[PDB]
């Protein structure tokens, strides 16, 4: 399937063992596509909790999302992993899945060259034979593509594009320049609408397992030019981006999720629960802007 | 007179030993505003080498600036300075011209608290009466101003602004919707098309001394709506900025002066001259986009 | 075991496909004790491509080294993993293999809490019932601990030091005054001589897998107040780490051994195998050195 | 030879952020009578250099040359953004007797390495006096490699640099690279580390309240004495680490005072000592003897 539109950055639902919930996974990945009314999943991303998990736990997350949607559903699966052999049996196991397309992280902790990032995403490629979109997070590992290192990428005709969560419009306007012919999805929610005019074709965020019915709006009016009204839902939308950062994001999002009657868990440890010392704020939050 | 609107950050052509030529500087002040068709002038900001003049030099192109346009042009005079005393003398001299507002640079180099920052501002207003803009630059400053200091800083009625060149879009709206009185004019010339859509009042750049013309269409077109013009002609600004960053900014741009057979000198040590290497691309560069 | 004194950081090698090759691994580590004449071994490290490594990866190389060597070497077992599950699990099997301490990584990517840090330790010792020495390396991590958030580690008796890999020597400096009865190994082979006489209790360290005799002297010499000759050896000692530094630390590290008849194999894609454009200024390096 | 221990001079100011020249004289007179130093760096980041007008640089150079006797290095930092000031301040202070010249890397704008160069190259053309490189990248910014040393160190006028960074392993890269040139350390803070690695002396706004420390721990540490050097670089940061936490200058400043010296005000827009610290800070005085 053609991947442009908008996606949850899938949440997953923990005990206090760490692990997976199914019934609540599949609860979340309902509640995105069928409430929130979402074109696709982002499976094993950052939001999920990803890279606190183990292989068969990633696994069962694969499966439990895939099973949990229609065929109708874009699923992307993020197998990216420092552990090469990993990242390319979990692309092989949501390419048998029949995952859309494959993303991985850039490598990080380690200083790696670009020359051995580059050999990574290809090697996971040859090994899968799936697409593969880039996962561009400078902020969480202090890596940076080049313009002049992304059209490296791109010469490979199964790099078919990048989900781009950082901060820099310059970098992002020459990237759109320069690649018209690749994906491009945004991975900053509180930045929506200015990745819009931008020409994203679409995003992927965890606030849209909340939000996605507004991030929408913000996504079509900001392209029919109605402009000032996506701006407007962008201050509300980062209104609720403000809120729940301050509160810790990834279980502040379950709790709201837990409001609507999902079985929203625990985060995975070592992050902590939802401190109840917010649940006023939290609560007036979600009367304020109906989540 | 409201200072919302495009201005041009001037560029100050230099002779041999550093000295100013009044002769270019008010060619240059005249392109802007005749040529460029732009509202305004911002006068000895960092564009203008300002850092590296000497007091009287400042004053000397505050004067010869203010002489060479018209009564309808809106002049901003940046008069910060690490020296309290100076920004003073500078903001007493530049209100007496007549200049409409004045602008100064967080304090630098040394680790100022915040309180230090916001007196350095009272007390630069408390001694001219004149308004005031925030220059707020953290990528060459590394000062970096939060919501709660803006807040404090426009509480003082004086402060009417800010010249944001930073490229934080959250932060951008936060101010925007926390201020929605206060005057936020954009820096970031590569970014005009995301800054007029999170709702600046205008924008001030060194790049507009040569592509005012574009750099108007893209803040109108964008306020009306038509976002895929607008996003074209950044495209196009982004090309010529791109560029004339990779050769040197300030020298390039008065090179592109100097073909309109404009009188624009060398920059001022410690900066070097244009370098000839990069002559035959800066002419494609004019020709291609009829700078 | 009193836990003073020099380690390996153990390097590991890989075969073609990613796997340990247990000879190597024995050989390397063989070296480190008889060879180098080390006091221990620091097993799981940044050094041993742990990171890369999957949880069955780990415990092998824990077996493996632990087989390899005599009792009366020191044995720190690196069990951090952003798996808190996984580095319990780790910790578990190497405490059951008698390793004399655990050491963990502060928990990276994540932008977690100081709290979240301290609760991720406090965790571990409670399930492993070993003593824990903190492993800090801000460079990779982007975490930086203080001198409080270290008092409020260390008020834990089992948190019994700290491998500091961290170029501040104040704050080294203030860590040993606050702390004198904890254990501080410096983790920066290239200012091992200031480590030293900021009263570091040892060290562990890459290159003291081939240059362990040179770094004996240099924290002997050293704490015997003979500081010129200790630091001549340091000068020799970085001439060495600033070529292996622009060769790729850990393949040349291995190539070096391979020099030796250790079977060295190959780093852990997607680190790139030793690049041969490099391979004649390393064996005049090898010559010149004695390595 | 410019070897050994300097006061960044701190200079006293009133409340419209004029030198107090009395004050200043006191100042000076207490780095070389009191505290024991062999030399001033003069309008250094501690004189608040970077907040006067040239005149009141000059005004600044003319004091300290004049409060010191002739056996007292003297060292003049000159740089600034604007060359032609830096250039005039090199040619007043080297008229002044001053025995070499400093300059801050160029900061504010990025500036290349070239254009930098450039920089120090002219002002010693100008000025014909022996300059000291002044890297402080954490408030510059600005990062200079071992290799774009070698190439200022080429220039046989560029007899040294102030090193006021924390990587140990680029200093003894420094050192090993050029045994021929002035390596003086400004970080007080790692005295006894950048002693063992060779440096020549160190220039240190600290050394105003704390010189005769200064001089042991620098003195034991080349003897091999490293323990009781140690013993007092812990002294020493224990007074580092509670002006740093107060504001370091004008609680030095304050420190003087308690001596009976004039030490006026900050220069706006630095804010005087605050009061909520005065018991800290007399705690701190009496514990030390400062």
């Amino acid at each position: 399937k053609d991947l442009k539109g908008l996606y949850a950055a899938l949440l997953v639902p923990f005990d206090e063992n760490g692990q997976v919930n199914e019934q609540g996974l599949k609860q979340i990945a309902q509640n995105a596509i069928e409430t929130e009314e979402l074109d696709g999943l982002y499976v094993n991303g950052s939001s999920g909790e990803n890279f606190l998990l183990n292989t068969e736990q990633k696994k069962q997350v694969f499966k439990v999302a895939k099973e949990a949607v229609g065929d109708k559903v874009k699923l992307i699966a993020q197998v990216g992993s420092l552990d090469l052999n990993e990242a390319i049996e979990l692309g092989k196991y949501a390419t048998e899945l029949g995952y859309d397309a494959l993303s991985a992280v850039t490598p990080f902790y380690y200083p790696f060259t670009f020359e051995e990032i580059r050999d990574y995403y290809f090697d996971i490629i040859e090994a899968t034979q799936n697409n593969m979109i880039i996962y561009a997070i400078p902020d969480l590992t202090g890596v940076n593509i080049s313009i002049e290192q992304f059209s490296e990428l791109f010469n490979h005709e199964k790099i078919v594009g990048v989900k781009y969560t950082a901060p820099n419009f310059f970098l992002l306007e020459r990237i759109r320049k320069a690649f018209p012919d690749k994906l491009i999805l945004s991975g900053c929610d509180e930045m929506l609408v200015q990745a819009t005019i931008s020409g994203v074709d679409g995003a992927i965020g965890s606030t849209y397992n909340v939000n996605g019915r507004r991030a929408r709006k913000i996504f079509d009016l900001a392209r029919q030019g109605q402009i000032q009204e996506a701006y407007q839902l962008q201050h509300d939308s980062n209104d609720i981006i403000e809120t729940v950062l301050s509160m810790g994001i990834y279980p502040t999002l379950k709790e709201i999720l837990r409001h609507r009657g999902i079985d929203a868990g625990l985060p995975k440890r070592p992050f902590k629960p939802f401190n109840e010392a917010h649940r006023q704020t939290l609560d007036q939050l979600i009367a304020k802007y109906d989540l």
